[PDB]
């Protein structure tokens, strides 16, 4: 339900602990929650807000085909990966433009500075987008999702393609308690960029309807948890589609769901929005397999949200 | 609160759907599932029934100490683990077909037989403590998580994963116990534990001490207070042959649950032995007797 989400909000604003994060930016928080979405009750994409399914679909779609590097999703003019992209390579001795230390931190202080920012960070997304040495260097953003998706790296000079095995699993073996993909590689996690949020999740078969749980170590809840809801819906949703099922729960379980401090006004406006009703998914019936999908392939229609309401992403 | 598992048991009986298997078990089950226990308010060893609190703390010591052999579990009392050893004994090359007995003592007194025969492969001493690398390194998950705390509170990285997608297709025991993650703030320490897959009368009971005592070790370790443990749960099951049981149970009368006392003269929980964990005030109901 959406109550559920906003629910989770309101009670992180009212009963919240203060706490500081690796970002220095400042959170309210609380350890343990689960919210559950009824499928069948409407593609649960965010009413009280605009949310770009655009966005969305395309950082999924850059998922299953195991891609790490953002040129992908500055192809399809995805901007949502960019800034940890852009960390690292003003971190490496190859750039030497103005000096970067803190800058998500400081396009919000000095007006002067985001110009040179928003120059620096412009000439980043064309160099990636034009120079494919470029591209290969600091375009990658380490062993994150996509990798531990497709291309789990084994001991012995292979790899596991741990999300095909579970949608095999599920066509032969529905009443798995195994039908588990994880992203948490402790061998992986010192060198990707970020350690995956959205860290595990599993699937479940009952009475011809597929369900999933995702296991959430860490969830920025203005931002972050929009996007998640609806990105594991869609995969729920793209599975269910192979699998030939009809579509159950999502559940939703968070270690630190957390409100970023520069997020509280937002989340209050938020707050105050009527709830509408869910839009409708609707897939094309042509393609066979998840990784089959293209971004003209995925479409939600009878989407009426109240207007964007914009925040600063905490770097 | 206990109340909060009793209400999953009769959630179950409500409306858990039924599954028969390849095997011919028949099962309740439920799919998403949190309980809280705040460990402020007593520690959860389950008063609606006796829940054994020895073999809990032998297998959770060995478990951190990163023992994948069961000499320590036999010298303990605990033959939680037994099974597994002794049928690869009994395909051995030295064996000669009560005997149970003479295995476990061969265990105990022959240090050679033992880093032979007591040793069982990819289980969670070997997954929180020793997970390979592809270089032939090794990660020390809960040593680095313990580091973590002291020295980064905040860090919202806390995580042990017993979960390699490498090893669980070949692996007899895929690990039930799937990932768990630490949270502090106030200076207290808190734990929720994912778990793939639960056993609602039997398995839940341990389940809930073990990482309740775990909780309170490693707080104990970072020198913090508890917090509390949020246990979520995947796949949640109620044993066909369960039911009578569990309706039993749900008459009986909660009790408050009973207070831990650790043992102050030691620094690090890394020598604590059964002696240095005493659970004060446990008052429970009989034990409910039921098939495994
Ligand atoms: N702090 C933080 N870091 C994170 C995440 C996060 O949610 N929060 N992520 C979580 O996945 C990843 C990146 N995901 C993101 C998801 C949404 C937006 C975002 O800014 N959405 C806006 C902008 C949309 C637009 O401009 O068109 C919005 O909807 O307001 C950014 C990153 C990795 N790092
Ligand atoms: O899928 C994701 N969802 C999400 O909410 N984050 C957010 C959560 C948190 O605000 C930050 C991660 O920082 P840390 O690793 O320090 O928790 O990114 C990141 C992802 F990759």
């Amino acid at each position: 339900m959406e109550e559920a989400y906003l629910a989770l909000g309101k009670k992180i604003l009212e009963e919240g602990h203060f706490k500081e994060d690796r970002t220095g930016t400042g959170t309210y928080s609380l350890f343990g929650y689960q919210m559950r979405f009824d499928l069948a009750k409407g593609f649960p994409l965010l009413t009280t807000k605009r949310v770009p399914f655009g966005l969305i679909k395309s950082e999924l779609l850059w998922f299953l085909k195991g891609d790490t590097n953002i040129r992908y999703l500055l192809e399809r003019n995805n901007h949502i990966w960019d800034e940890w992209a852009f960390e690292r390579y003003v971190k490496s001795a190859d750039y030497q433009g103005p000096d970067m230390t803190d800058f998500g931190h400081r396009v919000l202080q000095d007006p002067a500075f985001a110009e040179q920012y928003k120059e620096e960070h412009q000439k980043f997304c064309d160099a990636i987008l034009n120079d494919a040495e470029f591209a290969e260097k600091y375009g990658e953003l380490g062993n994150i999702y996509g990798a531990q998706w497709r291309h789990w790296e084994t001991k012995d000079g292979s790899f596991i393609d741990q999300l095909a095995n579970v949608i095999e699993m599920i066509k032969t073996n529905p009443d798995s308690r195994r039908l588990i993909v994880s992203a948490w590689n402790p061998e992986d996690v010192p060198s990707m960029a970020l350690p995956p949020c959205h860290t595990m999740f599993q699937f479940y078969v009952n009475e011809g309807k597929l369900s999933c749980q995702l296991y959430q170590r860490s969830a920025d809840v203005f931002l972050g948890v929009p996007f998640n809801i609806a990105s594991y819906a869609l995969l729920t949703h793209l599975i269910a589609h192979e699998t030939g099922l009809e579509v159950g729960e999502f559940v939703h379980t968070l270690g630190d769901a957390h409100l970023y401090q520069n997020h509280v006004e937002q989340m209050q406006e938020q707050l105050s929005r009527e709830v509408r009703s869910f839009p409708t998914l609707v897939l094309n019936p042509d393609k066979a397999s998840v990784f089959d999908f293209d971004m003209e392939d995925i479409k939600v229609e009878g989407y009426d949200p109240h207007p964007t309401i914009k925040a600063p992403i905490a770097v």
